């Protein structure tokens, strides 16, 4: 069965033995993510003829996302457990792409409101979740040793999504929606 | 008129007379219960020919997440009012759904990343959103008498989505998204 | 380029030279009304045919988020910043829409469920998403002075979207979700 009941009192495991209550800040953090990498998901059963060149991306972000929930589940000193997500090669691949989609997309001109085709549309709520995931980490920061490369990537990655919610929109000929002053 | 403005400086009653801050845990509980309920509905607007069996059990989960979001805006101690949610019935019928759904779908192999088909993907949503949900009532169970058998029920509930969205996929053919090692 | 990289350890700059970490109140609260606007900017992407009157609206509820989002960042005590957003105008206008839509629909009955259309449905959503802005607010409020009117409109805000996900139901003619007793 996949439910033991053992969460009923509403106290769970992490990595390693460690129990904790389910709103401590580690399980708020693991379950941003986790909730960030659903939305992603959807995200990507929204892709269409015109934007096929961004499924294999999303799905290396679900890859990495689960990695870095991974990582805040487990804590600094527990010796049995250790992390393992690096940020260099991660955020230098969002980067790549961060610079790609910024300079193939039209110059603007006013700030860019979130919306556009509903794929660009939900590129931009990824963008929004993945920063309030990174608000939870944070949290958990300021309390408790992190993998500090988590922090490093989520950080990035509401960037990526931002260019990439751009670069969808322009895919589909759609302009980004512009504040009026 | 919807509006009586009485919220205007955000204070909010809830069950009986009791006025709180609507950043007071227990209206944080209470409005995460109906975003998710919000969002069930939302994922039962996806529904097709091929997932129309699904339709039924969601609307019978709005109705039951209207009733725990109703006590969780009830103090413990009021007189004039009580708890009129019961976990026993909802909760073996989940449990039900999820064992049927557990064995029909193809046995795995790697962990599961959230994803697939648009009504799949969205009850990975419905997954998260219900364990952010059950973080908040944690949070509320720490600093006031809950009924418990709310938090029996979400417990129950996510591990029923998660079951739900592997049953959507397979209605459609589609492969469950596995986490590559 | 887009990434400055000065996030990466947890911190960044609001309105004016504060700089905060992004798990502080007011960061949360400003990050809760980007997400909302990003669910907007959702919701109008689902807009068709039978619906094309809400665009113009949402678009212009987006407009007003933004310039919330704003006042958000701003301390009231900054000397060199100072608030933009005035509810008086903009909260008038979602009243009289309010008073409209809730005219035109038909009398229940019923306490109302979320659902129906995938419209009316993610205009659920977009009330659900308000009201956790609304409580992030509060949040911010009960610590340090914030534009008041920013409150009074997001409260007005969230009954705007139950108003219109009713309106949109109507427009399609598809009944509203009923609780059954
Ligand atoms: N509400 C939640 N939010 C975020 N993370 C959670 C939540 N509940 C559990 N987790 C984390 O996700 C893991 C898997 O969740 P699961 O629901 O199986 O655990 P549980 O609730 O402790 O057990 P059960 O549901 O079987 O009673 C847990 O081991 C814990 O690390
Ligand atoms: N932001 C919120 N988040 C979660 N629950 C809320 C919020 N605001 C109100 N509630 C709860 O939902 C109920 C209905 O909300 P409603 O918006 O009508 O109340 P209000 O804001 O106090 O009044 P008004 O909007 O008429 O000024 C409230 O009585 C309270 O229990
Ligand atoms: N996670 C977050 N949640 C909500 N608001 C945020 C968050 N991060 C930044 N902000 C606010 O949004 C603005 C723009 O975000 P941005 O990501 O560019 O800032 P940063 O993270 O400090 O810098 P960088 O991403 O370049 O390292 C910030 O100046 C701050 O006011
Ligand atoms: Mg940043
Ligand atoms: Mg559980
Ligand atoms: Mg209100």
């Amino acid at each position: 069965k996949i439910y033991t009941k053992n969460g009923d009192k509403g106290q769970t495991r992490i990595i390693g033995k460690q129990i904790l209550y389910k709103n401590d800040p580690r399980v708020a953090a693991y379950g941003e993510v986790d909730e960030l990498n659903s939305w992603v998901g959807y995200t990507k059963s929204l892709i269409n003829s015109h934007t096929q060149v961004l499924s294999n991306e999303l799905e290396e972000i679900q890859q990495l996302l689960f990695d870095c929930g991974h990582d805040l589940a487990t804590p600094a000193d527990d010796e049995r457990h250790s992390f393992k997500f690096k940020q260099e090669q991660p955020t230098v691949w969002l980067e790549e792409k961060i610079d790609n989609y910024t300079q193939v997309v039209p110059a603007v001109k006013k700030f860019i409101l979130p919306g556009g085709t509903q794929l660009a549309s939900a590129l931009h709520v990824a963008r929004t979740i993945t920063r309030r995931a990174e608000r939870q980490i944070v949290q958990l920061m300021r309390e408790e040793q992190i993998n500090q490369d988590v922090l490093i990537f989520i950080n990035r990655l509401s960037d990526y999504f931002f260019a990439a919610a751009r670069y969808a929109n322009y895919l589909e000929q759609q302009p980004d929606m512009l504040y009026r002053n």
